[PDB]
């Protein structure tokens, strides 16, 4: 009959944001304030940043997949080498970070790059992801910051 | 006597989120929507005299910001003295535009303390926003310490 459209949920209409503000948040936050207080369920840890399987797509792909973002992207996807997404692999570059807050360490960052084709042979991209993990004993998330370099 | 006194935390920011805008939103969403009478959802870029003051005590009048601070002046109708020091511009002003149209003037000034011409350069930086006009007065001023 008369027309009924689907009503989405933008999250950071809901949080009221004045022009100007955009989210900028250091590896302590990231931390502590995100993935950390997903375990607990804090509102704005669960709605501000999106649950998906990072290692289905590929990441050109992910911007559209993110609840926002205009040149960074952030996903918590499940914890679980050369890991395959889609059509290539995600290869760990550089030196692992430890996180810490209030003298205490609480997380590791990862560095990983995008190489798209079949391990050992594929070429790299300029997709680059950051993951943060929390350092625990084995619900179970990391969270990726992903970039497209340059 | 019994007691009467007078009366961002009412903004409900997660964290993560920090204020970067552009030139192009400072000069349509704050600068030209207050000098056209809107109203804001919350003051967040307070109104204050900035030659009243030396510019390292700004940081404790702003709302907000952890290294840049913002604010509203009076539109003023060279080296401008404010507390121990004087503003003198430096650099090239920027033209900002929305959309085709011209709608601002960016300019950098710097910070010296003593009495010009002879004050000492400081870290202290103003970037003076203001509105393009025919040939509610203000400006809009970021101020931060460069290092
Ligand atoms: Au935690
Ligand atoms: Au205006
Ligand atoms: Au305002």
């Amino acid at each position: 009959g008369s027309h009924m459209g689907i009503q989405e949920t933008d999250p950071l209409t809901q949080l009221s944001l004045p022009p100007g503000f955009r989210f900028y948040p250091t590896d302590e936050e990231l931390m502590v304030q995100y993935l950390c207080r997903k375990a607990a369920g804090y509102d704005f840890s669960l709605q501000l940043i999106a649950e998906i399987d990072l290692y289905k797509f590929d990441p050109w792909v992910l911007p559209n997949k993110a609840l926002f973002g205009e040149k960074e992207w952030y996903f918590f996807s499940p914890r679980d080498p050369n890991r395959v997404a889609g059509s290539g692999y995600w290869k760990a570059t550089g030196t692992d970070k430890i996180i810490s807050t209030e003298g205490q360490r609480v997380g590791i960052k990862k560095a990983l790059v995008f190489y798209i084709g079949k391990a050992p042979k594929g070429t790299k991209t300029n997709w680059i992801m950051h993951e943060y993990r929390l350092i625990e004993p084995s619900d179970d998330w990391v969270l990726c910051r992903i970039y497209k370099k340059q």
